[PDB]
RNA sequence: UGGGGCUCGCUGGGGAUACUGCGGGCCUUGGGACCGGGAGAGGCCGGGGGUACCCCCGGGGUAGGGGUGAAAUCCUAUAAUCCCG
């Protein structure tokens, strides 16, 4: 690590948005660095609940930590 | 018996001159024509920019994705989707 001056780091969450599925997916601000890849159909077990809101909640709190 | 009409498509002579024909003359309402201002996804030609889709290459990144009412065939593990260049 070279000195960091502002002591917080931002990264842009890419949301792509799918009525068969949803992806989470934040990077660091340039983009050039993916820090985590987490979707809807890893949560669950079925395709049916590959989209809705209550996966595209948990996959974006695996992300989150 | 006497009077009329008859396809009724023909002809000769005289007469009228609105209309029509023809001939001549004359005029701008129609038409055409010109000049100047003017809009437009009219045509053609040359020039040039960007979107998005795809493809290909490097990097980053793992367990899927695709597809449906459910599914399968099919995409992906020499790495897909995804993200960055």
């Amino acid at each position: 690590q070279v000195n960091i001056k502002k002591k917080e780091k931002w990264g842009i969450a890419h949301i792509y948005s799918s009525f068969n599925n949803t992806i989470i997916h934040i990077t660091d601000i340039t983009g050039a660095e993916t820090i985590s890849r987490w979707s809807g159909g890893m949560v669950v077990k079925a395709d049916r609940d590959e989209p809705s809101p209550y996966a595209a909640m948990l996959a974006a709190r695996r992300a989150a930590e």
